[PDB]
């Protein structure tokens, strides 16, 4: 595991995923 502050779960939820998804592509695990 690592510290990755903006590292939140939830599917439905514009965390990353429609701005850029820069960290989704390499985490993987919970989306």
């Amino acid at each position: 595991s690592y510290y990755r502050p903006r590292e939140e779960e939830a599917i439905p939820h514009p965390l990353a995923l429609t701005h850029k998804m820069g960290w989704l592509q390499l985490l993987g695990r919970m989306f």
